[PDB]
């Protein structure tokens, strides 16, 4: 054999140190990969989905650029020993938002799919962290949570990390200022029903608040609330125009998996168990900012909201709670 | 205004200094895009199509993840006039093979696009390099450089920077090595008529023929040239499975992007003039090693291709040559 | 040759060149940092010890494929710097143990004289980035020296300082640095000033959980934070003669927002005139929008009494230094 | 307290799961310790040394660079207990070779030092490799390998990886190419009696040795002997200019650290056992090309060297044997 004369075997090995699966090659998973694969966060790379043909397309697409990537072994399969001694297991399969359609509308189907899905992770990757990516995203982080019987720490939902990234791109735009400088905080759920910290919102520490008391009201003579709006409606917008969203929320998901990959305890506004926190007494799962690194979510931040950010975001558990609540699995 | 409460003013505001633009938004436009935005290339990316919803939507979505980048600008319009000052254009733009359909196919069609494109690119980007991606490739290169009236330096094709790209993944896997420390040239057409280099093939520098005189030949007892045969057809594999390519060619684009964007001169199998070359009298363009750089391919190595590698070579340049001469613009 | 036998030739100035003048510590990590984030397509290096110089040179050339940075070179000569964007200075009489960085000025500010017109001469347009001690006072007498708009005349200030303020804020926290916020500005040295009103994590006052925090009555005593920021250099220096890895972070942190045209937000040292009543050309650290033409903007911070007082304070120590000078 | 009222602890700490050491903080040691810092390859870096002011001043610098970096845990120690759980430890400590001073000249020096290193180093590390940079390299990789009882896959050294990498840049500055495109290797002691393979230097594929068959030799008319010489005595030359070297060498050291770090099994020049090749019976140690990944070195590559090329590899070896046998364990 020409590898026997050209190499000489010293010992057989064993099973990778960093590995990531992500479940479903959709348009969202696929990001998701692709962002992975470039901020070099893991030794192995593992796709799973229903869907043999695109599946076995996708992978070979992505090993096709291997030289030019430092992730060396990029697997996939239906079956998901694939996926075993996964460090985090990133779950974006399921139904997907069309054009004018709430994210809460997936829910009965998408539950339905993690009712297949959760278990088959766990089964390979008892040790992992799940990372929940699919809507509606923070049921769904509850859902997955229940199913697999994990620790909560280690069940972690995307939530509002794309929802502040986008808010501190539009800030960063009306300022001229790069959104990396740009600070403001989006919480509770990933959707219709989320709130704006206006409190919070600041440039070198300076709280745009403090120059303008009506920031973010009706009265507010450069209505910035209309950058929530913006926030709120983003999505929708790009789903009408190019028929779905990928690229922000693939890079906000790498952004998460850096975060846990590296145990960097960098804050994340990311789904949830907020049980205890604002007089909130159930098992709602909305995002807050948390410390994020190998373990999942070791820690929550505790924002202190006005009287008006807190209503709104009592007002965004209680809508997912009563959808939660009543979720059949 | 708020922005003047926040911020005071010193210097009147902005020229990019380092600008890249993708014309084509779909799948090998934005594979791109995403794959240059994550390299850190450029400090202001600008896309062109004329899809107005498509186009305008993929620019919303690369722009909400401008907080994990570092790419201040993103820009887009239906206008060339949004590609001003570009120091590299990347053309993705046209029709693309179905399957069970040649790149060779699409020239009439993309030729009568490059007719309308090139010259609106050259008008806002006189200091650009042109890198065509668009196929067939090799054709297309020529017809740019025509119609620009740029040097042949600065007009270069994708070329075979991709399937040079597999083979060395398929090598690597075989063996055992990244592809990295598996070295081995796939030249000529982007297509059917590619040559394996099988003469150059080696790891450390030992030749992978040396060790097997057979390899790459039908007696070869390992099938060798089963992975130039997968190189050839892994456009159309791909295409069956998914619907098309994107990743692959979007990271092979990416690293002829570096090379140019930081004057690197590494050597790449990609699209040149090969007039002068292997006895070849007519203006051919095809695959051979370049040195690439800030004034795009300064120099080419002249390979010792063995007479059947050079044989198959110039078979190559004739089936191209057959088709080019017959072009009319 | 074996070249033309191998190659074929077809075409017979560097777009993304930064220069470094000064290859000690701080210098050479400057170089090093800069190299490994990607900047350039081009590093020159100048000093006028020649040995050194270009054993510095040799030793990083020796990693080139290890790099992305194809043309790295150095002279006495500064015609090796034409065409810098940024041209970055930490030549001169480094701080010592025991001893301000303000013990350094009329030292630096003489050779200053010197260096400051050789950049010019060759890269008209650069950026100077200003990084050699007492930073602050060097920029004003870069900026004055060259001729250049104060936009293109930049001090590395108090990037560290904020930096090392948020490491300590972090360990004591719990919390990555990038998820502490905190600005340290003024002097880079001993007057420098913690502005503890904005200081917060995920938008969250530290001073609204602690009305007292970063003063005497602070029962947490954050206050020996800032002490710590201010004490760091003496430290390091007494520890390991020098401080260089720290520095030269921060200095290519800059290079990156200048370079990429980032127009992120820095502590970095610009002329303050006109701020807090102050009327004379006073430069000290404020937070600068920071991009390819260099300081485009500042960010005008609400500093409370105590805050505003203590900034004063801090001009008023510098131009003190400052106003007896000559050049 | 503060952090209390602003955090809440939800979760009591793992492992760290990329941790490197760095044993000596002299200059080779800190430039190791910053290329590695800035290449994200570890989640916790620990230095030893016995030289505690030193040991602290370099750690805080490190420390106070953390903002910038994606390395969360930097820590300091004299005591051993601090490397607790690395998976890479690199040897830098010893003394170093004056101007006109062999590095074998260093071996019972830096023996009597390794006697101590080992034993402390590897007793909290049960997964680490051993990385050996110290000199003479060869000789000290045969001795960590000794004392510490380790496979041979998990004892490396440093080797001819900066030879080469010094090999590749000169023939780069000749040629007007990129060093990532200049392919050559320096085999056998990283030192005087290194071996450099004409054979496998090449461009493209293509052979210089084929282009001028009197390359490397005396009746080379443009003496590329000469490069080799260079690379023999570069190090003394820079000592001589800079009184040390250390970028350089860092830079190779996080080389290898990247690969064994991403079980990249990419192929390296380094040093090894090589008893079994070239006729030598002996358990002889020096650089061949070897596939570096998580288990260290599980493969070598058998280069095939011409007559000339193997007597040149055969007389290091003799060397470096010659040495061993003056090894007082
Ligand atoms: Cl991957 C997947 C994607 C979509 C639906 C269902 C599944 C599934 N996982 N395990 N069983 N079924
Ligand atoms: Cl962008 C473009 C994309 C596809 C077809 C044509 C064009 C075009 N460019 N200039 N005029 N038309
Ligand atoms: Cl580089 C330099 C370094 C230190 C002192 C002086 C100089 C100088 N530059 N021009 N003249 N002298
Ligand atoms: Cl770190 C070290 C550095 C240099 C010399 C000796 C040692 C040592 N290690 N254990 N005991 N002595």
């Amino acid at each position: 054999a020409l590898k026997d004369q050209l190499i000489v075997n010293l010992l057989k090995e064993e099973v990778p140190q960093n590995k990531i699966t992500v479940v479903g090659v959709g348009a969202v998973g696929m990001a998701c990969a692709i962002s992975i694969l470039m901020k070099d966060l893991a030794d192995e790379l593992a796709l799973v989905d229903v869907i043999e043909d695109k599946l076995k397309g996708e992978m070979m697409d992505l090993q096709h650029g291997s030289l030019f990537l430092k992730t060396p072994k990029i697997v996939s399969s239906k079956d998901y020993s694939v996926t075993a001694n996964s460090k985090l297991v990133i779950i974006t399969a399921g139904a997907r938002q069309q054009e004018g359609e709430s994210r809460l509308n997936l829910v009965q189907r998408n539950v339905n799919i993690f009712k297949f899905i959760i278990p088959n992770v766990v089964k390979y990757s008892p040790q992992c962290k799940l990372l929940i990516v699919s809507n509606p995203v923070d049921i769904l982080t509850y859902v997955a949570w229940k199913i697999s019987g994990f620790p909560k720490n280690r069940v972690i939902g995307s939530g509002c990390n794309l929802d502040s990234a986008r808010f501190r791109y539009l800030m960063g735009e009306r300022l001229g200022v790069h959104p990396l400088s740009c600070h403001g905080w989006v919480l509770g759920e990933h959707g219709d029903s989320s709130v704006p910290v206006w409190s919070g919102v600041n440039v070198a520490g300076v709280s745009l608040k403090s120059l303008n008391p009506q920031l973010g009201t009706d009265a507010d003579k450069e209505q910035w609330k209309d950058v929530h709006k913006q926030v709120v409606d983003s999505a929708y917008e790009v789903i009408k125009l190019k028929g779905y969203t990928s690229w922000a929320i693939g890079l906000s998901v790498a952004d998460l998996a850096e975060s846990i990959m590296k145990n960097l305890r960098r804050v994340h506004p990311i789904s949830t168990m907020i049980k205890g926190l604002y007089g909130i007494k159930e098992d709602v799962f909305l995002s807050v900012p948390c410390i994020l690194g190998q373990n999942g979510i070791s820690d929550v931040v505790k924002v202190t909201l006005t009287p008006d950010e807190e209503a709104r975001l009592k007002k965004s558990a209680d809508t997912l709670w009563g959808i939660q609540k009543e979720l059949q699995f």
